[PDB]
């Protein structure tokens, strides 16, 4: 059996094509293969789009596989819900209920506001562009308002290329006038590098300073240079490499050839390669299930062009939806599980903090169990809490009246307990008040 | 569809309204093939060929009659279907003039 | 200096040889740290700049 599907790839696409071809060699079996017919387009332009899936639909697939921008995102899901053809895609998850479309990144919104509430932020900047969609600033700004925030919002997308320097260096001097010492930032990995440049800079990187960024991937960028310089750093991501099945992943990805394969000799993977790789799992996945359950799908007739007047659905589309939602599999993002509009539910997000020793792990984000830190660290031991014996002397130690409702260091008064409390502020220690059980001041038998 | 069977009748000019739904598809296709399209509709961020719009702005208006009466806080309700073009513009100049 | 953040303001440096502008000295200009040093060599003398 040889199962006919279509590619939809953009310009520049070099590590989630290799990791697209790498998905096909591994999960091919003997039983049935699939037949890629990629394409290459700019994703920006809705024009070719239009031209990109016509074609497809002529030559007649059974599944398409994509990327989409903002620009472009309702032709996608105008085209696939009017005829009836499904759609897997990596990228950003949209707003609403559109059938046919299925995504296969998580969200992020829920992971976001848990963190902050964690870090107890009021006041805060958010600097965002505007090429993911706006769903993440409307998240923030509608919960300002009801847990008392006070955000900062500054589009920072349409700056020029010619003119960075000027404009990155004139923001950060208007958050320093009004003293915003928290910012977030929501960029892609190219963004990211050239703000955190100019941060280091003028110097901005120092201690008393805090930077969440958030995407999926974290260390994706560059990290090195604001590792040693003082300020904390956390984010996000949902590929851990402690795991065996990732790191049995790594060992092939790194020994692959770079001029049949570009960009595999690296030590990681990004988030957007990685989901490429799961698609492809997914869909074989389908069809493997979808021929074992006896189900013919098999259309001799022609598709013809896609302006159809009336347009038409075929009903055996309406199966391929049914499987391909009906998939649960183990991969490299961890388990894929799908509702019904085909968003990614049951799946967990590794909220990590960046360390002079590295970036490190100090919990996850689920969607039932909201947030579960990892008890991985012992501290307090350092801190020494000093032994103070006295007696009970009037009026050197008494104690209160209301000593049954007090507990410990409030229960007594008098001369040398304000003398203990000030002798431990010159010194810097604390301590904790104990009668002495003989009830002597001292003598040698 | 309607773009493109108007464009078989072989016509000059193509006058229509655009929601932010179908702004792309209308700017990208009347770039492309080279036709002029007048609207009435909202003004699209940004510069487009071949587009004549004949609604004015207004962002010039709200930042002077905010300005004219010296309001330093207030509530924004909005509806996100002419864009969110005008959200942006009053929370950019917020930061600069302290709202 | 830069990378582990000891170019802020509060901080002086004094290069002591006779080429300042020799060596690279975009990166500690935008930083907020005050920088003096020495030169033998004036470009502003119509000798030099010939
Ligand atoms: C997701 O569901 C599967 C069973 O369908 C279960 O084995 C797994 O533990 C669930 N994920 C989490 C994070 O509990």
């Amino acid at each position: 059996n040889s199962i006919q599907i279509g590619g939809l790839f953009p310009r520049g696409a070099d590590q989630e094509y290799s990791a697209f071809r790498v998905g096909m060699v591994q999960f091919s079996t003997s039983e049935f293969r699939l037949t890629p017919h990629i394409d290459n387009l700019e994703v920006a332009n809705s024009f070719a789009v239009t031209n990109a899936f016509c074609s497809q639909f002529s030559r007649g697939v059974y599944a398409i596989f994509g990327f989409y921008d903002k620009k472009s995102v309702n032709t996608i899901t105008s085209f696939c819900g009017t005829l009836h053809v499904s759609f897997i895609t990596p990228s950003f998850p949209t707003d609403g209920t559109h059938p046919f479309v299925i995504q296969m990144r998580p969200d992020l919104k829920g992971a976001l506001l848990s963190l902050i509430e964690y870090y107890q932020w009021d006041k805060f900047a958010y600097l965002y562009d505007s090429d993911r969609g706006l769903s993440t600033l409307q998240a923030v700004l509608d919960s300002a308002a009801e847990k008392k925030w006070q955000v900062t919002a500054i589009n920072v997308g349409n700056i020029n290329n010619d003119k960075k320097d000027e404009t990155y260096r004139s923001l950060f001097q208007d958050l320093e006038l009004k003293k915003e010492r928290r910012v977030i930032l929501d960029c892609e990995r190219d963004k990211v590098n050239d703000i955190v440049d100019q941060v280091i800079t003028i110097g901005k990187h120092v201690k008393g300073y805090h930077y969440i960024i958030a995407n999926l991937g974290f260390t994706d960028g560059d990290l090195l240079k604001i590792q040693f310089g003082g300020a904390e750093v956390s984010g996000f991501q949902i590929v851990d490499y402690d795991d065996s099945l990732v790191s049995k992943f790594i060992e092939r990805w790194s020994t692959l050839e770079e001029k049949e394969y570009p960009g595999a000799h690296t030590a990681t993977i990004k988030y957007t390669s990685a989901l490429t790789y799961d698609a492809v799992q997914v869909m074989t996945e389908a069809f493997r299930n979808l021929r074992k359950q006896r189900i013919e799908i098999s259309r001799r007739g022609n598709a013809g062009d896609c302006l159809a007047n009336p347009a038409v659905p075929w009903g055996q589309g309406v199966e391929i939806e049914r499987a391909l939602k009906q998939v649960q599999v183990e991969g490299l993002s961890g388990n894929i599980k799908f509702d019904q509009n085909g968003k990614r539910i049951n799946y967990t997000i590794n909220i990590m903090e960046l360390k002079t020793n590295g970036p490190r792990k100090i919990g996850y984000w689920s969607e039932v169990d909201k947030m579960v830190l990892t008890e991985d660290d012992t501290s307090g031991l350092e801190q020494k809490t000093v032994v103070v014996t006295t007696i009970l002397e009037s009026p050197y130690v008494m104690m209160k009246k209301n000593h049954e409702m007090l507990e410990g260091n409030e229960r007594y008064e008098g001369y040398c307990v304000d003398l203990a409390a000030e002798i431990a502020k010159h010194c810097g220690f604390k301590y904790k008040l104990t009668i002495v059980g003989d009830g002597k001041y001292g003598a040698r038998d």
